């Protein structure tokens, strides 16, 4: 039931370069159940003929203008070969966003476009009527916004993708698209503190990553207070899980954090003498073979953040107290631990000579009690019963700790940065209804995953099983128990690998929590007991290389090794209190305030219960989904794998999406929600206290006349199909006084 033209999976063309799976060529003869003749045309290097079956052969949408079509589910047929190749065409035109059902996709073009200047912000925003544009992220921000005035319900907007797709440069346009208020006026200075934030967060917390330039090594939500006519008014800003391990190490093609290259490159000559400032082939903790970033001006970035700390209302001495903390978090890791006599195996550590002239240069910018601070890193208190020792630290642990105080210390400063903004943009009463916004880091993958990776990965394994339940299993379930329609849609879940990962026993994390709960662990008998915890599952597997140390996960987007070395002690990479003790009782303002009010706390157990927390409250909102996509892994613009959006299409379940069609109606709502919506369709029947919302809802219904078929009333909710609430909400137009 095929026309001419075919997509083939078994083409010269195909099984020359696997990598473009799908050619298109036109049927010159053949029958229904049989093998067919035909050439290739779309990669037009084969002009001669050959055979393939009746399978491995899809219809092609051969007459479609592709930039008519903005869903996916309106193409005639929606095949794999197919929505390739749409999303293809329309790529190829700069037109990267392209909805599906309530999902949205959205292609890194790796290039700005120029489609969300402001121009286009005004075009989205206040065209009369309804979005009869192309999609966009606009497209999310509107109607996620009117659905937060029309019925008073907090919404949050929920990026997605692997690392570089474009999660974080979506929730920017968001932002501006919601900052954007013509139609009203405001006090400019909460929301210019909101947009000045963007450059500090991803100065502290984005790095040079071979997968993204610019990739956030932090998780974001944001809680807004978005004005009824645009423009934001309060928020609130929650940073988790930075990956302080960046501060010591980086790999050859990696950057550190953006703020120590906008510093050292665009620190004026008296600011480097006044804090120390070292070129950057000078700082152990810097990857001397990388100092540059493709698309970043590390010196105009610097005084862009210089000026918005002042739009953030930091005053000029906390200003020079950050560059001093960040400064000596770098020099600190020149200090070098040397061995020492005194030792057992002559293993002693200690500060010595020119060391400890560096030594107190740095805790002099970190604003700290030099002496007191090297008695922490070298001596060692302990307790042999009753029996008080003044032991020493070995080399190796003193530098550890001597390392774990710059960690710390440039955690808890980008915390205190975040913190100083919350306390001047915090909405003065509270977050009663809110819009969300969740700007989370993508999947990684790395020739070596360590700890970071798997954490990352592990946040994103979650939110795919938040996506799944709420949008395939709760809504299924939904239209069931409501009477709607009973119908078998079936889906992928990731519920095996998120159980093996993060359950309360039984579990990736749960062995970790207990190997670091214990005075002798390794990261070998933690890797031991995962092996044999439970091994009925195909979702853990040991690893084919080097299985002692090395384990790989079957995640969503494909298989992905890890390493344990290091998992516990990056895992419990807390500052010591005898240390942390010493920071707080600092005299100056902003380091005392980095630890204040502090006196279970590992990281894996502490982030997913953070975790946890979050998912609370995101799913007391609304939520909406769009779907980021990189398109290659060169970052050339125009350059298309159809491989890699495949995988990405299965992954963020774009394709499986398709389904939602076929379950009835678009829009569900609760009868007392609803008579608030449309109230003035017929006053009479939504506010009259003395109704039964379901009859009211059925007069207000019948009331506006909408034909039959376009809605339906469930046993306590009223579904109606998206062409039924475009004319609700357009029947909103009559003039009360
Ligand atoms: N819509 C877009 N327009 C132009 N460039 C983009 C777009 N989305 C992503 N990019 C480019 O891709 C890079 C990575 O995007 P980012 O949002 O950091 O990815 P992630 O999803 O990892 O946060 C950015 O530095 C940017 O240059
Ligand atoms: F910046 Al990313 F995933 F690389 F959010
Ligand atoms: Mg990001």
């Amino acid at each position: 039931y095929k026309g001419f033209q075919i997509w083939t999976d078994l083409a010269p063309s195909v099984k020359e370069e696997p990598d473009l799976m799908f050619a298109k060529c036109i049927v010159q003869a053949g029958t229904d159940k049989g093998n067919l003749t035909c050439v290739q045309i779309d990669p037009p290097g084969f002009d001669e003929p050959f055979e393939v079956p009746q399978a491995n052969a899809w219809n092609v949408n051969s007459l479609i203008d592709p930039m008519t079509y903005g869903d996916i589910g309106m193409l005639p047929h929606t095949n794999i070969p197919c929505v390739l190749d749409f999303l293809k065409v329309r790529f190829m035109k700069n037109q990267i966003y392209t909805t599906a059902d309530p999902l949205v996709v959205a292609i890194n073009p790796f290039r700005d476009l120029g489609n969300t200047t402001l121009d286009w912000i005004v075009r989205y925003r206040d065209t009369f009527d309804l979005s009869k544009l192309a999609p966009h992220v606009f497209y999310t921000a509107r109607r996620a916004l009117d659905n937060l005035h029309a019925v008073n319900k907090s919404q949050t907007i929920i990026v997605s993708g692997e690392s570089g797709a474009g999660k974080t440069e979506a929730t920017k346009q968001i932002m501006r698209y919601f900052a954007a208020a013509k139609t009203g006026s405001m006090d400019l200075r909460i929301q210019n503190a909101i947009m000045a934030a963007n450059p500090v967060l991803e100065a502290f917390g984005n790095a040079k990553t071979i997968r993204n330039n610019n990739s956030s090594r932090f998780g974001r939500f944001m809680q807004l207070d978005v004005g009824r006519e645009g423009g934001i008014k309060f928020g609130s800003v929650v940073a988790f899980l930075l990956e302080k391990s960046r501060v010591l190490t980086q790999d050859e093609q990696e950057r550190s954090y953006h703020i120590f290259y906008q510093m050292c490159k665009g620190a004026d000559a008296a600011m480097k003498e006044r804090f120390h400032i070292l070129p950057l082939s000078e700082y152990k903790y810097i990857n001397p073979l990388c100092l540059d970033a493709p698309g970043i001006d590390d010196v105009a970035e610097f005084h862009e953040v210089c000026e918005s700390f002042r739009s953030m209302n930091l005053t000029e001495d906390e200003v020079a107290s950050v560059w001093s903390i960040v400064s000596g978090v770098l020099l600190l890791g020149n200090v070098e631990v040397t061995a020492t006599k005194d030792g057992g195996i002559d293993d002693a550590a200690a500060i010595e000579g020119k060391n400890l002239e560096v030594f107190k240069k740095a805790c002099g910018l970190l604003f700290l009690d030099a002496e007191r601070i090297r008695e922490e890193l070298t001596v060692k208190v302990s307790y042999a019963g009753n029996q008080e020792i003044r032991g020493r630290w070995k080399q190796e642990d003193g530098d550890m700790l001597k390392s774990s105080l710059a960690k710390a210390m440039y955690d808890k400063l980008f915390m205190w940065i975040i913190a100083v903004l919350n306390r001047s943009i915090k909405p003065p009463g509270g977050f009663k209804i809110f819009m969300g916004m969740l700007d989370i880091f993508g999947f990684e993958v790395f020739k070596n995953n360590s700890l970071e990776q798997f954490f990352i990965n592990i946040t994103n394994e979650m939110l795919q099983k938040n996506f799944v339940d709420i949008v395939f299993d709760r809504e299924s379930k939904l239209y069931r128990d409501e009477g709607v329609s009973s119908k078998e849609l079936i889906f992928t879940s990731n519920a095996e690998v998120i159980k093996i990962l993060t359950a309360k026993n039984n579990s990736v994390l749960a062995a970790l929590e207990d190997q670091c709960l214990a005075p002798g662990g390794s990261d070998e008998k933690f890797l031991s007991t995962c092996k044999n915890a439970l091994k009925g599952t195909t979702k853990f597997k040991p690893a084919k290389v080097s299985p002692n140390i090395n384990f790989l996960i079957s995640h969503t987007v494909g298989d992905i090794q890890y390493n344990a070395e290091g998992f516990l002690f990056k895992n419990k990479d807390v500052l010591r209190a005898e240390i942390m003790e010493i920071v707080q009782q600092s005299k100056n303002p902003v380091v005392a305030q980095l630890f204040a009010g502090i006196v279970g706390q590992l990281i894996g157990s502490q982030f997913l219960s953070q975790l946890q927390s979050l998912m609370e409250l995101i799913n007391s909102t609304e939520p909406h989904f769009i779907r980021c996509i990189k398109p290659n892994d060169t970052k050339k613009p125009l350059d298309w794998v159809p491989s890699k959006m495949l995988i990405q299409l299965h992954a963020l379940s774009v394709l499986e999406a398709l389904q939602l069609r076929q379950l009835g109606y678009s829009y569900r709502r609760p009868f007392k929600e609803f008579l608030f919506q449309f109230k003035f369709i017929d006053l009479s029947a939504s506010e009259n206290p003395n109704l039964d919302p379901k009859e009211a809802a059925l007069r207000l219904l019948k009331s506006s006349k909408l034909p039959s078929e376009e809605y339906q009333l469930g046993k306590t909710m009223v579904f109606l199909k998206q062409t039924g609430a475009k004319e609700l909400t357009q029947i909103q137009r009559e003039c009360l006084s």
